[PDB]
């Protein structure tokens, strides 16, 4: 516990770094006597407390006093006519380290010795406007306002701003981007406009501090392509991709190795699947149904025939017809029985004209002709 020294006494003894407040009963004027001194108390006099310490702010501390002493140009103590120290009443002051000082009458130690908050590189202070003041540069900051105090440093604490959150940095590795929203209207790290709501990604790769705006979401890794995949992509809107080609709301395209080993799917561009590669041997071929023409759209209804030692990735909506097929391989006595679907090795054919062809021949059809027949022994 400790009990409550004695303050009516002919002497008190004010150690060093200590002090009392006496009151005068006529005027009524409290003062605060400080040591080191014997004080004698006189008849009008009134000890309110024995000697308490100073409070001793040290370095990189603080402490914030409620209802502060007024002070001149020159720091010192301001008065009342009638000669009582005069506060700023209600207002705060933070109190950074200093001579050991007291507490004048009236003032009141309103947060206790507390360490400046140290800032450190990649991390940030998400500090907000409690009431509206002109900061140092003489800038009108309004209440509700956000911003951050970017370390490395030492933050001093006002006592108009709050510090809502420590802000730490993101890291973003080799083959990743980062996706952010923005709360508020905001311009981006590259200094893009962004609207609120809005989604981008970042792709700059280490240690990525977010603005006082940005939302920081996930971790975007990229799809890694090979000699034998390809990625298979959406337009979620109208957009311009990283390299460069403008893209329409629903087109769909391939991402081949060609164009990049690593892609990170942005975020206008919905990923439908990676797509295999279709290897044709020497002796295999295929029809693809539906094919792509050179407008990038397909072809609905009709046939292309592709064959020999190839490899390609089927295009978005191709399809083939019956797999990798084998090519004929008619032997002498062997032999196919054709027909035209339309007119037309060999002469012009008409529309369902009907011919042989025999071997040794390594035959693959028309889209324009189909195998009526297999014909042996002939």
């Amino acid at each position: 516990g400790p009990l409550g020294m004695a303050t009516e006494e002919a002497i008190i003894r004010i150690p060093p770094y200590h002090y009392i407040h006496v009151l005068d009963q006529n005027s009524n004027v409290s003062r605060v006597e400080v040591g080191p001194k014997t004080y004698i108390r006189q008849d009008n006099e009134r000890v309110l407390f024995a000697p308490v310490r100073m409070v001793t702010v040290p370095p990189r501390h603080y402490c914030i006093v409620a209802n502060p002493v007024s002070r001149d140009a020159q720091s010192s103590v301001l008065f009342d006519v009638t000669g009582q120290v005069r506060l700023r009443h209600a207002d705060q002051e933070i109190r950074l380290a200093q001579d050991p000082f007291p507490l004048y009458p009236g003032e009141l130690l309103e947060k206790d010795i507390t360490p400046l908050q140290v800032v450190l590189p990649n991390t940030a202070l998400h500090l907000k406007a409690l009431l509206d003041f002109e900061d140092k540069n003489g800038d009108k900051v309004m209440a509700g306002d956000e911003w951050l105090f970017e370390g490395p440093g030492t933050y001093i604490p006002q006592k108009e701003v709050e510090v809502v959150e420590i802000i730490q940095a993101t890291v973003i590795k080799q083959n990743q981007a980062l996706r952010l929203r923005a709360r508020k209207e905001c311009f981006d790290r590259d200094g893009k406009e962004r609207v609120t709501g809005e989604e981008w990604l970042v792709r700059s790769v280490g240690a990525y501090l977010p603005a006082v705006f940005e939302e920081v979401l996930d971790l975007v890794d990229a799809v890694i392509l090979t000699e034998k995949t390809a990625l298979h992509l959406r337009a979620r809107q109208n957009f311009k991709d990283l390299r460069g080609v403008a893209h329409r709301t629903g087109e769909e395209w391939l991402v081949t190795v060609q164009d990049t080993e690593a892609h990170v799917p942005d975020v206008y561009e919905e990923v439908l699947g990676v797509v295999p590669i279709t290897t044709l041997g020497p002796r295999h071929y295929c029809v693809i149904l539906d094919p792509m023409g050179p407008d990038g759209k397909n072809q609905l209804g009709q046939k292309r025939v592709v064959k020999g030692e190839k490899s390609f990735f089927l295009q978005p909506g191709e399809r083939l017809e019956r797999g990798i097929q084998d090519v004929y391989v008619l032997s002498e006595q062997q032999g196919l029985l054709l027909k035209a679907l339309q007119p037309l090795e060999r002469v012009a054919h008409q529309a369902g004209d009907r011919w042989l062809i025999r071997g040794p021949l390594e035959y693959v059809p028309s889209a324009k002709v189909e195998v009526v027949e297999e014909r042996q022994a002939i």
